This record gives structure tokens, sequence and C-alpha cells, in this order.
């Protein structure tokens, strides 16, 4: 199945995952010059204080900490999208280095780690509707950048050694996101992908313009998981990210000027 290896990673998913190269995949470059202003895009609606975080999976691709997505509690408004999109799940995508790992790039920068709050359309009823649909998803997407620790970050980096493998799940109830988000909502947006198989065009990014820091240690921490599954030959869980696609007939709108 599919991977991040040389033999199953992205210059191979196109084989069973033909839309890998369709016309609207994931992630692109962002070229910050000629992303144009809309003043007409709205300020994002960011309303995660009534979120319930259940569980914290690794799946063999990252790790995932899932919500409670059966009642409208955590949703993201406003900006590009029209109506309400619920938050079901995040993650990460990471490098070996701190000079590599985010998923989207910033004239050709390469951040350390890259953060994915998933969000669905709650017109479509659940999310395996809402990914039949071209505009089922919402993605909010965060840089991560090496420096002062995140303290938001750090229960999700303490739970991490008991996740270490392939399948293993841990109870993660009462994690607030919004101690992941930067200072800033200011936003970058265009029409994509799922950035893993099935690399399914249905997603609106939103993709932050500010950073948030974390530790050297804290992303330290993430590289010491498992690709594997227990009793396995060990493959350190790095390098879980694809790489910058074409951008075709698409264009990226900032929020601000
Ligand atoms: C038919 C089931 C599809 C499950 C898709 C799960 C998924 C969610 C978000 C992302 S990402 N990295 O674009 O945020 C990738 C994959
Ligand atoms: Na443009
Ligand atoms: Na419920
Ligand atoms: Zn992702």
């Amino acid at each position: 199945h599919w991977g991040y290896g040389k033999h199953n990673g992205p210059e191979h998913w196109h084989k069973d995952f033909p839309i890998a190269k369709g016309e609207r995949q994931s992630p692109v470059d962002i070229d910050t010059h000629t992303a144009k202003y809309d003043p007409s895009l709205k300020p994002l609606s960011v309303s995660y204080d009534q979120a319930t975080s259940l569980r914290i999976l690794n799946n063999g691709h990252a790790f995932n900490v899932e919500f409670d997505d059966s009642q409208d509690k955590a949703v993201l408004k406003g900006g590009p999208l029209d109506g309400t999109y619920r938050l079901i799940q995040f993650h990460f995508h990471w490098g070996s280095l701190d000079g590599q790992g985010s998923e989207h790039t910033v004239d050709k920068k390469k951040y350390a780690a890259e953060l994915h709050l998933v969000h669905w359309n709650t017109k479509y009823g659940d999310f395996g509707k809402a990914v039949q649909q071209p505009d089922g998803l919402a993605v909010l997407g965060i840089f991560l950048k090496v420096g002062s620790a995140k303290p938001g970050l750090q229960k999700v980096v303490d739970v991490l050694d008991s996740i270490k493998t392939k399948g293993k799940s841990a109870d993660f109830t009462n994690f607030d996101p919004r101690g992941l988000l930067p200072e800033s909502l200011d936003y970058w947006t265009y029409p994509g992908s799922l950035t893993t198989p099935p690399l399914l065009e249905c997603v609106t990014w939103i993709v932050l313009k500010e950073p948030i820091s974390v530790s050297s240690e804290q992303v330290l921490k993430f590289r010491k998981l498992n690709f594997n599954g227990e009793g396995e030959p060990e493959e350190l869980m790095v390098d879980n990210w694809r790489p910058a696609q074409p951008l075709k007939n698409r264009q990226i709108k900032a929020s601000f000027k």
C-alpha cells in the first residue's frame, strides 16, 4: 500500500490513485508576490470553544487527534467558505530535519512541519458524503518553525510514547486545539485536494500566514514515532509530506494586504 518511502511514496501514488495528476492537487507553492489580496474575503471564524477531542491514533502515515463531529461543536466558518464546516481531526506532516517537513511552501521555503485541521461541510451530513463533493472539506493549514516551545502542543508530544506504532491509539479527551493557533488569522486560500491517497479534490485550503513556533525537542519527539506496526522492523515516522504539485488553472488569494 501507499506510503512515503522510495518504493511507495508520492511518485508512485498515481498508479493506484490517478487523480494524483488531476487539475486541483495539493499541496502547492504559495508565491507570495502573485497571490492577489481579495478584499471580499471575510475574516476566518474559528469557533473551537466547545471542541470535544476523543482519541489520538497512529495510522501508520501520521497521528490523528480525533474529535466528536456528531454535533456542531468546533466549527470553521467565514473566510472563503459558504456555510459551516465541522472539525473532525487534526494531524501533522514533518521532516527528518528542521529544513523540511511542510507540504505547502511559501516562496519555495519549507517549514519544519505543517498542522492540518480537517473540517467537513455540514450540508453533506457526514464526512463520507462530504468527500464526494468539490466543496466538501476545508483544511486549515498552519506552518511550524523551530524556536520556542508551543505550550499548547506539549500534551500531544507527551502522549506520543503511548502510540509509537501503527494501529495504536490512546484516550485524548479535553484537548483544546485553540492552543495550536498563531496570533493572526491572516491567510491564503485556494481550491485543492487531500494531500494523501485517495487525493480527492474536495478541499478549500486555508493556509495561515503566521507560523507557530515549536521547540526542537517537541519536533524531535514527532520523529520518534514509527510508520511500522509493533513487532515489525522499525521505520521512523519522518518525511511524511507530499511535495508541491502543479498549480495549473488556479489562483491563490490573500486575505490581507
Ligand atoms: C474516503 C476516505 C478519505 C479519508 C481522507 C483522510 C484525509 C484527511 C485529510 C488529509 S490532508 N493531509 O489533506 O489534510 C488527508 C487525508
Ligand atoms: Na494570482
Ligand atoms: Na452526538
Ligand atoms: Zn495533512
